[PDB]
Formats: C-alpha cells, sequence, structure tokens
C-alpha cells in the first residue's frame, strides 16, 4: 500500500509495447475508416449475388491451402494477411505475460522487504531525534550475497527484449512485402465443381485491408526500434543506481556511517535501484537533506 | 481476508487453461477478422435469393445427417466443424469447475487453520520478545497423521490434468484433419422436393471458418502441450517445499526445536506448501530472519 | 452477515441447475455460430422475395395450426422445435423458484438461531476459561421436539427433484425425435389465396436450428442425470449429519456433558447440518480441537 | 434501516404480478426466437420490392380502419393483435402502481411506530433484567380503537384483486379468439389508387406473431389465476395473525400481563402482522423464548 | 438530509406528469412493437429501388411545404404527425421545469428553517423532560405575517395546471383527427423534374405509425384528465391542513399553549403542510403522543 | 492529496490540445451526419452488385500504389485523404505524451517538497502565534542553485510547441488542396483482369468525406495558431511568476525577512510558480493577509 513496487521506465516500456498492439488491432478494423470485407474476387455478370458470396468465401477461405491459388509471391504472403491481427494480439500477450510473472511472483517478496526497510530507517531517524535532545546496515550486507533477485531482474528484462527484437524482424519482413500480395487468382474447382463448364477456371480476387495492414506494421516496427534502446540501457542494473541516497543518511549518528554502494551486480543493486524510486517518500529523507546541504546538532534538535 | 489461501503455480495454470479457449473462442467469430456466414452452398444461377438461401440453410442444417450429405472424410469431421466452439466451451468449464471445487470445499478449512497458526507463532515471538527482556508443534505432529486434504488436492490436480490430457488428444485430432473436410457434396432431395426436376441433384457446400479453427486447435494444443508439465510438477507436492521456513523459528528458545518437515505425504506438506507462500506476510518473520542470518540475545532485545 | 446459511451442496446444485438452461438458451441463438431464421421454405423462382419472406412468415406462424401442413410425425415435434428456449427457460424459472423460497421463509429463521447459539457457545467457552484460571443444551432439547423446518426443507428437496425428473422426462423425449420432424410440407392457401393458380399447392419448408436444439437438449439431459443423485442423496438429512461437532465441546466443564446427536428425523438435524458448515467459523472451536486431541487443565489455561 | 417493512407474501406477490408482463413482454419479440415482422402481406409478383413495402405498411396501418380491411372475426381481434405487448405494459403498470402508493404513503408512517415499538420492548426486557438481580400496552389499547391503516391495507389489497381479475378476464377473452384471426384481407384503394387497374383490390395479409401472443397470454392467465387466491387468503388479515408473540413477553413482570390479541379488525391487526416478521429481529426475543419454553427468576438472571 | 422537502402528492404527481410523455415516446417507435418508417409513397413498378427511395424521402421532407402536396384535411394534421414526438417531450420538459425551479429556490430556504424548526422542538421538550424530574411560537407569529413563499407554491401549482390543461387541449385535438389524415398526394416536380414525363405526376403517400399516435395521445389525455382534479385540489393549500400536529404540543407545560392554526392563507400555512409530512420522523412526537392520548406527570417523567 | 500539482494554463492547453483532435476525429465519421463509405466508382451499368463492389474495394485499396490510378494532384493527397483520422490520433498521443512524462517523472518529485514547504511554513506561523502571546528560507536559497526541473520543465513546453507547430504545418498544407483531388481516375487491370475486354480500362472513383475533413483540418489549425501564443508565454517561466506571495510572510518576525524573489531563471522560479497556486489553499496565508493590508501585534495576537 502506496508503494510502487515497479520502476518508472519499466512500467512505461510495459504500457507501451502492451497498448500499442492492442491500439493496432483496434484501428485496423474500426468500422469508423474501414471498409466492408478483407477480400474480394471478381465474378461474372451472369453469376448471381449468392455465387459472387460462394466465390468471395471460398476464396478466402482456400487462402491456407496453396494448390487451388495460383499466386506470385507464395502463399505464405497470404497466411501473413488473414493472420495479421492475431499475430499482433499473440506479440501483446507475450509482451504482457513477464510483467505478469513478475507482479505474482515478487510483489511480496518486494514488498516486505521495502516496509521493513522504511521502518528501519524510521526508526534510526527517531532514535536520532531522542537521543541528541544498526540492523539496516547488516540486512544490506547480507542482501549483498545473495544473488537472486537480479538474476530473475535480469532474465526478464532479456526476454522481453528478444521478444520485442523478434517482433520486430517479423514486422520489417512484413512490411518488407510486395504490396502487389494483397492479390491473387483463386479457382473454386474442387468436386462436383470441376466438370462444369458455366464457371471460369480463374477468379482474380484482392486483399483488402493490405495497405493498411502495412501501414500499422511500420508504425509498430518503429516504435519497437526506438523502445529497444530503453530496454538495452534498462539491463545495466547497476549503472542505473547513483550511489547517493545513502550518503544522506551517513551524516547521522546511530546510522552506520560508510554505507556501501550498490557496485557488484548483486540483489543489492536491484535493492538500491527500487530505493532511490520510494525513499522521496519518506517524511524522514527530506529532513535530513535539508541538514545535509545547509551543512548541525542545532539544526538536527531544530526539527 | 489478506491470504492468498492458493498457490501461485496453480492460480497461473487455472488462469491460463479457462482463459486461453474462451480467448480463442472470441477470436474465431470476432467481426473484427471474420466472413459473413460459415456455410456456402454454390447453387446455379436460376435460382432466386430466397431459393439459394434455403440451400444455405437446409445443407447447414442437415450437416448432421449423413443420408443426404456425400462427403470424403466422413460425417464426424462436419459433425466438429458444425460445433467446435461449443466443444471449446465444454472443455473450458470442465477446466474452470475443479477450481469452483476446491475454493467452495476448502476455501474456510484452510483459512481458519492458517489464521489460527500466524496467532500462534505471533503469540510465541510476542512471548519470546517479552520474556528475554508449543501448541504449533502439537497441532503439526497431529496434522501429521491426518491425511485427508492432501489427498484431495492430488485428485484435483490429477482430474486436472487427465481433462488436459483428453483436450490435447481431441485438439490433435482434430488439427490432423484433411483441411479439405471443409468441403462436401449437400441435396436437398427430402419430401415434395424429391419429384421435381427443377433442381440440381446435388450442391457444392463449403464449411467457411475451418482454417481459423485449425489454427486456434493448433494454438490451444501447443499451449496446453507447454502447460502439462507444470501440472505434472505440481502433482509432486513433498518435493515442492523447501523445509527451511521453520528452522529459522528454532532458534527462538520458547519455540520448539528442531521442527519437523513436511516428509511423509500427509496434509503437513500441504500445509507446509501454504505457509511458504503467506508466512512472508507475516511481520515476525522478517524480524527473525534478519537475527538469524546475522548470528544473539542482545539483537534479540534490540527489536 | 458472515453466515452461509445455505449449504455448499444445495448451492452448487442450485447454481449448475439453473445456469445450465441459462447458458444453453444464450448459447442456441447466438450470432458466433448460429445462422440466419428458424424456418426456410423453398418457393419457386417465379416468386419474388416478398412473396418469398411472406411463404416464410405464413409457414412458422401456421406451424401451430395443423390443417395447413401436412406433416408425417405429428404437429407436437414441430410445436416442440418451435418453442425449445420458452421450456429451457421455464424450466430454469421452476428451478430457481424454490430458492427464493426457502431464503424469503427462512434467511432470518435460521439467522437469528444460528447467531444466538455462537453467542452461547462463545460464553461457554469465555467463562471455562475465566473459571479455571446449559441454556444450550436445554435449546437443543427443544428443538428436537420442534419436527417443523426439516419438513419444509425435505419438502423443497424433494419438488425440486420431481421438476429435475420431470424436465429429464421432457428432455428425453424431445431429442428422440426423428430429427427429420425438423422439414415438414406447409400451404399458403387460406382465404383469397386458395382460388388462385400462380401458387403451388405446398411448399417445402424445413425448421433449421433443430439440431443445435437435440444436442443441447441431450446435454441438459445427461447433466440433469448426473445430477439428480446428488439430491436424492441430500434428500436423506440424518445420514448427512457427521455427529463430531459436539463431542469436541463436551470435554469442557461448563458444557453439558454426552449431547445429544443429530439423528431422530428433526429440526435438531437441520440444525447439526448448518452448524458443521458455520462450527468452522468460530475463534474457540479450534482453540478447543487443539487441547481435545492432544489430550488437559493446563493446556485449557495456556489460552 | 433494518426493518422489511412489507410481508414476504405481499412482496412475491407484486414482485410476481409485475415481473411476469414484463418478462413476456421481452421475449414476445425478442430476435433470439422471433421472426422478422409482424404482418405479411402477399402482393402480385409484378410489385417491385417497395411497392410490396407498401402495402405491408399500408395493410399494417389500416388494421385500425376497417372500412378498408375485410375480416371475419370483426376489426377487435386485429385490434388487440396489434397492441398486445401495450396492454401487458399497461396491465404490469397498474399493477405496480399500489406498491407505490403503499410505500409514499405508509414507509415513515410505519417505520417510526416500529421502532418505538421495539425501543419500548428492549426498554422493558432492560428494565426486568436489572431488576431482578407499560406504555406500549396502551399504546397498543390506543391503536385498537384507530380503523385508520388497515382499511387503506385491504383496500389497495381490494384493487390489487380487482385489477388481477380484469386482467384474467381479458387475457382468457384473449386467448379464445379463432387463432385464424391473425390473418385478413386488405385493400390500398385510397385516394389516387382507387381508379387505377395496376393494383390487385385486395391482398391476403396474415399478422404473425400471433401464436406466440396466445400462447404468452395462456400462460399469463393460468399464472395469474393461481396467485389470484393468494391474494384472497391475503384480504383476511385478522385470521392471517397468529397471536403468540405476545404471551411470550407475559411471563415477564414488568410487562402487563393479559396481552391483548390481534382480533377485532383493527389497525391493532396490522400491526401485530407487522409485528411478527420483525419481532424474530429483536435479541430479546429468543433470550425469552428459551426462558418461557424451557420454564424461572434464576434462568432470568442468568442471562 | 433525511428530510423529504416535497409533499408526497406533489412528488407523485410530478413523476406521473414526466414519465409518461417519456414512456410514450419509447413506446411509439420501439423496435418491439414498430415497423420500419413513418412514411411509404406507392411508385410505379418502373422506377428503380433508388428512384422509390427519392420519391419517400422527398414527400417526407415535403410534407412541410403544402405547395406540393394535394391533402384533404389540410397540412396542420401532416404537421402534427410529423413532429408529435417532439411535441410529447416539450411537453415533458416544460412539466417537469417547475419542479426544478422549487428545487432551485427553495431546497435550503425550507431545510434550514426545517432544521431549526425541529432542533426548537427538539429542546422544548429536553427542557420539559428534565424540569418535571417560547422561541418557536414567536417564530410562527413571525412566518404568519411573511406572505412570500405560499404565493410562489401557488404560482408554480398554478402554472403547471395551465401546463397540463393546455397539453390536454392539444391532444384532444390531435386525437380528433379524421385518422385518414394519415394518407395524402405528393408530388415530385420541383426543378428539372417539372418537365419531363417519366415521372407520375402524383404519387400516394401514407403516413405510418399514426395510429399508435393516436392510441398514446388518447392514453396521455385521459391521463392528464384524471391527473388534473389532484393540482386542482393541491390548489388549496389552507383547506390540506389538517390543524392537529401542534395541538398534541400543548400538553407540554413549556411549549406556548394555544398554537396557532394553519388557517390565514400565508406562509404558515405552507409550513404547516411540511411540518404535517416530518413531524412523524421526529422522536419526541410519538414519546408525546402516546401520553396525550393516553391521558399526566408520572407518564411524562416515566419517560 | 489536495495538491493541484499542475499549473491550471498548462492543464487547460493539454486538455483543450488533446481533447479537439479526439472530437475531430469521433465526428468525422459519425452516422448521425455521415454518409456510407468514403469511396465510390461509377461502374457500368452492365456490371452486378459485387462487381461494382469489387471495383470500389480495389480502386479503395490501390489508392496507395500509384502504378494503377492517374490522378492530377499526385498520390500524396490520395495517401493524406484515406489516412486522415490515423494522422490525427498520431497527433493527439503525441501532445498527450509529454504531460504523462511530467506526471510520471515530477509528481512526488513536487509532491514532497510542496508539502515540506507548506508544513515548514504552518510550523513558522504557529511558532509566531504562540511567541508574541528559517529551515524555509535556506531551502529556497538551496533550490536557487539547482538548475534542474526547470530545465525539464521549459523541455516540455518547448518539445508540445513543435509538436504544435509541426501539426499546424501539416493542417495547413492538408486544407490547402485543390478540393478536387477528392476524386480519381482508377483501373483494375492487374493478373487475369488485364486481358478482357468485359471490363472498361479506367473507372472514375470519388473519396468522400473529404470536405469535412478539410473542415476539420481548418477547425483544428485555427485552433492551435490561437494556442500557440499560450505556450510560447507559457516558455517564459520567470515573467509569469508575480514575485508577492512572500513579501506577505516577511511581516512575521521569526520569518527570515527580505526574502527573495523568483528572478534567476532556476528551479526556485518553478518551485514560486507551483506556489502561488496552491499557497491560497494554506490557512496561515489568509490570517495573515488580511493583518498585513490592514496595517499589528494586536492584530497578531487576535487571531
Amino acid at each position: 500500500k502506496g508503494l510502487r513496487l515497479e520502476l518508472a521506465v519499466d512500467k512505461m516500456v510495459t504500457c507501451i509495447a502492451v497498448g500499442l498492439p492492442l491500439l493496432l488491432i483496434s484501428l485496423a478494423f474500426a468500422q469508423e475508416i474501414s471498409i466492408g470485407t478483407q477480400i474480394s474476387c471478381f465474378s461474372p455478370s451472369s453469376f448471381s449475388r449468392d455465387q459472387a458470396a460462394f466465390v468471395d468465401s471460398y476464396c478466402w477461405a482456400a487462402v491456407q491451402q496453396k494448390n487451388s491459388l495460383q499466386s506470385e509471391s507464395g502463399n505464405l504472403p497470404l497466411w501473413l494477411h488473414k493472420f495479421f491481427p492475431y499475430i499482433l494480439l499473440l506479440f501483446a500477450i507475450l509482451l504482457y505475460l513477464p510483467p505478469l510473472f513478475w507482479r505474482f511472483a515478487a510483489a511480496p517478496h518486494i514488498c516486505s522487504d521495502l516496509k521493513f526497510i522504511m521502518e528501519e530507517l524510521d526508526k534510526v531517524y527517531n532514535r536520532a531525534i531522542k537521543a541528541a535532545k544498526p540492523i539496516v546496515e547488516q540486512y544490506l550486507k547480507t542482501k549483498k550475497n545473495s544473488n537472486n533477485l537480479i538474476i530473475k531482474y535480469i532474465s526478464c528484462r532479456l526476454l522481453t527484449l528478444i521478444i520485442i527484437l523478434l517482433a520486430c524482424i517479423y514486422l520489417g519482413y512484413y512490411f518488407s512485402l510486395s504490396s502487389l500480395s494483397d492479390e491473387f487468382v483463386c479457382s473454386i474447382k474442387s468436386g462436383i465443381l470441376r466438370n462444369d463448364s458455366t464457371v471460369p477456371d480463374q477468379f482474380q480476387c484482392k486483399l483488402i485491408a493490405v495497405g493498411i495492414f502495412q501501414l500499422l506494421s511500420v508504425i509498430n516496427l518503429v516504435v519497437y526500434v526506438l523502445l529497444a534502446p530503453v530496454v538495452v540501457y534498462t539491463l545495466f542494473v547497476p549503472f542505473r543506481q547513483k550511489t547517493d541516497v545513502l550518503k544522506v543518511y551517513e551524516i547521522l549518528p546511530t546510522f552506520d556511517v560508510l554505507h556501501f554502494k550498490s557496485e557488484g551486480y548483486n540483489d543489492l543493486s536491484l535493492y538500491n535501484l527500487f530505493l532511490e524510486e520510494n525513499i522521496s517518500e519518506v517524511k524522514s529523507y527530506k529532513c535530513l537533506k535539508v541538514l545535509e546541504n545547509i551543512k548541525d546538532p542545532m539544526l538536527l534538535l531544530t526539527n
């Protein structure tokens, strides 16, 4: 309660990387701008409105099977054209899952430790205030050896980076299509229709809503390309920490002087990273910052 | 209130195994990507738009009866094609039911015991704190003999595994269809229509939205195949427990030293499993962990 | 407040027996899988699209009257085909009503007695705790003679069983239809249409969405067949009670020793059944169970 | 707050009698089972799809005027067929209004008196409890003379019974229609259409959704026929009261012995009826019932 | 808070008079019972489906201008037929506005005075109770002279009565239409269409949904005719008050004996009317009524 | 809690600049005023309704590719016409992002400092009040040197101004189109359609909903042109501050006299700007303003 328990940078990255595919999916087939269907086949004028509908439905369904259609770029582009929103949704879910793993596996494990450290710091400040008028340091030393949680953090970040990279590769390949792959030549000649001569041998079909799909693909690719360096930088946990949140506390006599920094690539670095975001919410923090920047015992006893 | 009362692994497994069939059902016939109907039959040009609609409706309804249609893979694939979402929903409900059974039959039976054990541990810690300046052990010994709740747990997990396995078998069989089973040859020649010559003997019909169905089936099959080892590992209740949540408490003098572990395949193992998730929410737990890892009476009396 | 006041078995039975017909009704004509209409009649090609619509509407409306249509299985199957969802909804309401009767007629009558008995047990435990360092028994004896509430309970269960049995009979009869009863021969020859020769004498009509109806009927029948033994067992109120919730309390000296069991087929059995579910929510219950299973005065005075 | 202030029988009667017409109205034209329109007229094949639509609309609108149509059962059945849902809604509102009158005119007038009597009884019980270790009777005597509220109660019940009876009469008359009154012979020959010869003199029209209307009418009639004896019995206010809620209180010495019963057909009977439902929610009630059934001063001083 | 601040009769009148036009508007064009459009014109068979649609739209739009159509009852009935729901909504808003004026202009002005008088009465009762063991009268005398609020009340009631009367006149005139005014003779001969001979000179049009409009008009007229005497009686503010709410308080010695009645046609009458509804919610009121009806000092000191 | 933490001018600017593109997008294709589709192509009368639909869909999809269409203003205007709502939404998101950055990166960093300064001022006022009967100044001096937050503020304002300017440029260029660019000449001659002679070589297509798009573009351009000077003025942070919120506090003896102003272009100016909005919510502020404007020790001790 009241703890962010999640970095701002990696709550923005998750929000963008999950919302954007959802937004693109919702915009791709929104009736505000969209057209009727996704396939349209040119059937002869003698055909009725139920034979033309059959041709459309058959050639939309037979886009999986390459034994009927005769395209120029192969059946893979048509496969991609039919199932673009499904792939976008799959990518969105694959991005959203690691945040759920991190939440369900480290919400209390970080919440309890954060609350305990905050209470220890508050007690130390209260003792110093009531004394002038090191449990936490030993806990930090203990956390230095335990190299468990930072491994999980960097593993989740690495797998999210891998998913982003593979989505970038897929979208860059999809956008590179000829833009004439949206049209093909179908044929309704299966079963009893193979022998009669009242149907033309081949129908010219066009996959509508492909230019929109390519536009959305390029938008997603450029956004993910911009976003990837953010995760790459986030991977460097020790470099993120600015080792200055504890040097202010070293002015206090009760607190253990010469506090350890975040270097070492351990869970101590992760706990420092989680601290720098939440220490600003501690009342004693600013009451000590004012004294440390303006300095001493008189000002300490003033508040 | 405040107790998870359900393991994270088996709240993730239930969530995935129930949500995924619902998601696939919602995506199968979502107008965002879907087509008009699920069947389309080719009727002669002389037919009006109400005779073609009658042919479509008749050949969609007569997909149950094999005395009219003349298919190549039998009527079973057509049966499956018509009722795929219903089978998916049935599987989803069959997965969701055992969680409801476990909830309705063990929510208070686990909640009361957990609260009592937490209060006993808190009282023991308070007595130790107020003394320096074994009811729970006997209850654990009692729970060791009672082999009732772990049997229910493993029974529910086993039946969920069986349901997952049978769903995997069904989806693997459904996906293995020829992909040409979506088309068949129907005939409207029942009753007074049998004698007239103004109707063709047979109509070529195609079941639309079958490739989408097979794609969803393969997605569900691969996800359930990935998920099955998780439940298989979950079946091994004694191996899951890391017998270290009580060895920390053995430092306390008031608490009964040499606490029993979770081995034995009894309700004690299940209670240990439920404890390891909830002990992290106990205030005394971390206040004892700090002392045990840094060690003693002086630090015990400090807090 | 906080009292279940309804058995888990008979809150599951009601939930299943009411939700399942609603689920089947919602699935029967859900546009996710359904087709356009429920009747389709084959009209000559010379007919316009408003004469064919008139034929469809007339032959759908005249399925009540048997003087026009010429079917083979009689007009009763057609009656059933037209009004299947209405019958399902009627069955659902008939199942849901007895729970409403039991609630509106016994919610306070059971709530007040349960709260009074819980308070009496708490007071007895408190007196025993504050004394070492029988109003409830006489109330139980009084409830033994009063044979009123168990009669209402078994009457409601019996009538719900009767409704389930009659629904099973109806659904088993409906599913046993020939599956060719969905088609019939109609005729629009009433009034001024009787004399003209521009209309064919008879039209071939088919009732769509009948195979789906039969599938739903068989699903409902099999579920209700599975569910009926549950209600049959529930009818045996005295056998359900495990007479062990009071033998634990007999260890207490203040409480009246040799507590009466639930046998006798009276309201005492029903009150025992309601107690076994709610006693687990009493704080004194487990505090006495630990002592009784591990045993005595020293442990009693410990807590 | 916490007072039912409305009898269970007459909160069930109102709920049924208001909900059922709403349910029937919602089911009559629910697209889950319904058909396209409510009228269908057979126009010649030479007519376009806008002349046939004009014929349908004209013959649906001219069902009010009997100078055009030539029916066999008169224009009254057609009037009823067109406006069945409106009449059902009017009946529902006429049933729902008297509950609103009773609420808006007697919610505080009964709430204040009930709360005052409950407080008086609680004070009497407290005085008896604190004394061993008649304001309410005089108020009851006063209420005996005041014959005002029971008159309003029986008037509301009588008018609801009259409304139910007239609705039963109307629905029984509507269901008794020939079932061939849903078809008639219309004619579009008003104005400039009277002289041309390109239109047939008469059109055969059928009112669809009449068999459904008759089914709903018979359902409503049978339910209201079942419900009427309930209101008839409810009319007998003095017979409803079981004069036993005050004889238990006569054991108390402070309370006025020989309490008056509910007989007399006054507001005292109504207040007794409202008491028997709410006295079960009084804490002192059961604490006195236990003593009275098991009996005395020792048990009175025990609690 | 807790004060009705609005008479039950004039909260029922407003509710009915505002809800009923809304209900009629919602029912007039509810697709549950309604038909496709509100106008239908008979165009020759040679016309396409876009020329017939143009004829319908033109003759629906040109119902304002009388230079084209040739009706028999004038263009005023057609004007009324096109804009019936708008007039109903205007009437509903005109009825709803005066309640908003009364609320926004007299909610605190009545709330503060009511709360002050209630507190004064409570203080007088408390003083009498604590004394045996006239500010409010002077305030009433002051309110007697101030003839301001009753003028506003009767003005609002009078204007609502005038609005109801004019709505009754309008609806009675609208219902009295010939019922053949729903049909007329239109002509599309404006501009370049005046010279060509491929269009008929005149088209026979019918305004659908006019019989429904007349039915709703007669329903509204009869309800408002029933409702008008209620407002007429409400206009007589002094006659409404039953001068008995203060004669009970005159038994108290501290309270000023011989309290003034409500006669005089001043704001005192309105304050009496507002008091009789809210005095029943005062605890001291019934505690004094019991004593006054059963009588004295002994009973006064008893409570 | 209770702190605005965002200037009114820059919460109005963000609200307008984000809501207006959303409002225009919602109005552009709202069915309340809109037409059926966005493209319409004129196909020969011999074409069926499925060949004309194919022509429409093909020429709407092939508006990306310039090898088929033959327009007069180039393919860029057609590109803009197809994707106008997408560009509007992109602009809206680009405007909305910097507010999210400022919130997520400076909500606690400003909230904690504001609360600390408010508490310091309250303590100073309380000490002065309890004394007659400089931590904050030193903190202000410290904030004077720290030039960090104002840089972020002006950077966000500058980038929002740049986005507004580029959106203005784009909308001014889009509105300047010829207004005949909404029509073009398409051709369905790709694949097997290239050789047959049953199709015309070129089709005349028109992009509907372009005049509406240009109207919305001019509205957005004029609003953003009006709004840009507001952001330009907002860029001048030091000029915004009226250095009078601290000169009132200098009357107090305890507070450090001769308080520094906001000039200097540092974080002190930003903190002054945030103070002037929130100081009005401080109770001591007005209690000191009254004394300072009416002046002294007697009035200071009066409150």
